[PDB]
């Protein structure tokens, strides 16, 4: 859509009713004993703040920079993030460490007055050279969940658009984070038979070897996890092995579900999964690297888990 042309600006400052500054940035119309300059195409940015008299008075004497920046539901799925920050934030307000962050719905809402990960977290280094080369990836989320503010999944940052096209719950993050091998900590809580079982991880590992047969990639992923475990009802031998089992199968059922909701559902490959086939087969990966998202939606999974309990 086309916008009225300015090419100078101007600047209102006040002080408004309810004390506080309100600036009013202008877009001067361009001229050809008046007040000519009064005249805009239209207002340009409003700043509104509140600031005491001693701030006046005792002028800021270092430049500090951003610790976090969270950005909002729908400005995240209807704008590329990257040109977003760039538009909006000084190079000098962000450091390499500062985080970026996801919140379901309005970011300012999360934000609240005192009482008185891991996603992973994103820093802004690796989430601009992630959006600059071409890749999808995960950005932690927030929710106020009346609210009260809450850790609450990933978002989905699509490769190219650099938009969000949707979220993955705590449970799902985990769960994928598992089986990638990104996971630090956590718990599993299922049952046998009825009776409450939980398994909390200590360490995990995980190898992932892609074969090519034929003309799709067929990944197989190696989970090996040790933990501790929680009991109700009420030693072993085979009863360790089977409720091993159980929380094995539970991991590959619930990374199936994810993993078809990123193939079939969002259509892409947010966790890395290209650099494996680059890495394992650069002949192949250089003939689909221009449509890997239509290849990893063809892509089969093959896993195998094996949890030990050490406790
Ligand atoms: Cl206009
Ligand atoms: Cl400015
Ligand atoms: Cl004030
Ligand atoms: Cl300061
Ligand atoms: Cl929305
Ligand atoms: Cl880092
Ligand atoms: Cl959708
Ligand atoms: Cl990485
Ligand atoms: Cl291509």
């Amino acid at each position: 859509d086309i916008e009225q042309l300015s090419f100078a600006r101007g600047l209102a400052i006040d002080e408004t009713n309810d004390h506080q500054y309100k600036l009013t940035y202008q877009n001067l119309l361009p001229q050809s004993g008046k007040p000519e300059f009064v005249n805009v195409t239209s207002h340009g940015k409003t700043i509104l703040e509140a600031v005491s008299d001693v701030s006046i008075k005792d002028p800021p004497v270092y430049s500090d920079h951003l610790k976090v920046i969270l950005l909002g539901e729908k400005l995240m799925r209807n704008q590329n993030v990257d040109q977003v920050l760039n538009h909006f934030i000084r190079d000098d307000e962000l450091r390499r460490s500062s985080y970026l962050m996801a919140a379901r719905g309005n970011a300012a809402d999360v934000f609240t007055k005192g009482n008185p990960k891991i996603m992973i977290p994103l820093r802004i280094g690796r989430a601009s050279v992630y959006s600059q080369n071409g890749y999808s990836y995960l950005i932690q989320a927030v929710k106020n969940e009346k609210g009260k503010a809450k850790y609450d999944g990933a978002g989905i940052i699509k490769r190219g658009s650099n938009k969000l096209v949707g979220f993955l719950s705590a449970d799902e993050t985990q769960t994928l984070s598992w089986v990638m091998g990104t996971i630090q900590g956590g718990v599993m809580p299922t049952t046998d038979k009825g009776h409450p079982i939980t398994f909390e991880i200590k360490k995990s590992k995980t190898k992932i070897k892609p074969v090519i047969e034929n003309g799709k990639p067929v990944f197989h992923i190696s989970v090996k996890t040790k933990g501790i475990l929680t009991e109700d009802q009420n030693f072993s031998k085979s009863y360790l092995h089977r409720l091993e089992n159980i929380f094995e199968k539970k991991l590959e059922r619930d990374v199936k579900q994810v993993m078809d909701k990123l193939q079939h559902e969002y259509k892409t490959d947010p966790v890395f999964l290209s650099d494996h086939i680059r890495i394992q087969h650069p002949d192949y990966w250089n003939k689909v690297k221009g449509h890997w998202d239509e290849i990893f939606s063809e892509t089969d999974f093959k896993y195998d888990i094996s949890f030990k309990i050490i406790n």
